[PDB]
């Protein structure tokens, strides 16, 4: 398992592009992600879950993963997340 916690940059949270990005990122893993946010937990591949978990500007979360990538799966979405899905 690898888990880190991180904050949310970006003006528009876990909402319509940045969302379908993240959700596409955690897809190009194999690992198992899972998104955090107050004790809610979703499947980082889920868009309805990432909806459900209602992440915006500020949020912190936790990432974490279980798989043969886990690694690199939770590096691919915190770099994602850093740069604000690619501004």
């Amino acid at each position: 398992m690898k888990e880190v916690t991180i904050e949310i940059k970006n003006k528009t949270g876990l909402h319509a592009r940045p969302a379908a990005l993240f959700v596409q990122t955690a897809s190009k893993f194999s690992s198992q992600i899972w998104v955090e946010k107050d004790n809610k937990k979703v499947n980082a591949k889920s868009i309805m879950g990432i909806m459900s978990l209602g992440v915006s500007q500020g949020n912190v979360v936790k990432l974490s993963a279980e798989g043969d990538d886990e690694e690199e799966a939770i590096k691919a979405l915190v770099d994602l997340i850093e740069s604000k899905f690619g501004e």
